[PDB]
């Protein structure tokens, strides 16, 4: 048959001009960043995510997330605390 | 919304100008949105099946994993005709 | 299939300053790259991958890949090919 198929939602990783690494985390519905040096994982203040699939970071440090399960793209303008929906 | 009509987005990339590129997996297409734009453009890729990853180089060429077709395609800036890698 | 070959359900793509294209060849548990105007794909020396997904590359040529679904991020250091878990 193959009556049931499903796709695995993608996992994203991105690295900014300074080597800081940004990762989607499906199980905790969050996006985290890891500055190399400090042994600290920062949870970024995105909200209400459902299975973030992709992350990118522009020159200005702005972070963008494909929020797969909510059919949208969210961003966090660098040192803004409020998420915009694109 | 400002991106409009997305279904199950798989991937996002951002170019040096802050233009945002998105794989719209559920609709088999790739869309883009300039930094702080109202309007979105659909890129002229063709015959995609569940596009997934997207990247953009410093020349503005857009690369996409055509996950359902096991291939990678690319589109030069302002081109209408993709190349398969 | 022109120059990439034998891909199965690929996920992430990334491109470096040299225009080298990196593809997470998800279905084959490997990461492949294609140098500008080369006709030969290179399988990077990651080991122990399983359903990898996202891929990024920094200016230094370090490659990061999401791996074992949600479990981890693997970093391949340029030159040494030392693999570390982020
Ligand atoms: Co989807």
């Amino acid at each position: 048959s193959h009556m049931f198929t499903g796709l695995n939602t993608p996992h994203g990783v991105a690295v900014d001009s300074a080597g800081t690494v940004y990762v989607t985390d499906h199980g905790n519905n969050r996006v985290v960043k890891l500055a190399a040096g400090s042994n600290t994982q920062t949870v970024l203040p995105f909200t209400g995510l459902n299975t973030p699939s992709g992350v990118a970071v522009d020159s200005a440090g702005t972070v963008y997330v494909t929020d797969h399960g909510n059919n949208r793209v969210v961003k966090l303008a660098a040192g803004s605390n409020t998420q915009t929906v694109l």
